């Protein structure tokens, strides 16, 4: 599927949330609605981030304009579409498309992780 939210996987753990957002600027395409680096309970990066866009085509054009040019520290970064993952709100599973309660960490149907 295609969506407004974009999942960047395999990011170097040494990379901070400010390093990403500054790099998000000066990129081609519509500037995103938000840039979300997922961190640990200690605060260290979990290695993946969420880049949300306002409309659908702003995400596809950004996916189209950067699915070859997103290299950081020499390592290519995987780029996948993802259902919206906003703070506090409900989330649709990416593996079985079921809508889950917001406080649910694992999926109700297939048990897939919220960020899997
Ligand atoms: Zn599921």
């Amino acid at each position: 599927r295609e969506s407004k939210t974009i999942m960047l996987r395999g990011l170097p753990t040494t990379i901070t949330e400010s390093d990403i957002r500054e790099m998000m600027e000066s990129f081609e395409g519509p500037q995103p609605a938000d840039v979300r680096l997922m961190k640990r309970k200690t605060g260290v990066s979990r290695g993946f981030a969420f880049v949300e866009f306002y409309h659908l085509q702003d995400a596809t054009s950004w996916m189209e304009a950067n699915q070859k040019k997103l290299v950081i520290q020499g390592k290519h970064i995987a780029m996948h579409y993802s259902n919206p993952r906003p703070k506090f709100e409900d989330w649709l599973c990416n593996k079985c498309c079921l809508n889950n309660f917001r406080k649910r960490l694992k999926c109700f149907r297939c048990g897939a992780d919220k960020f899997d």
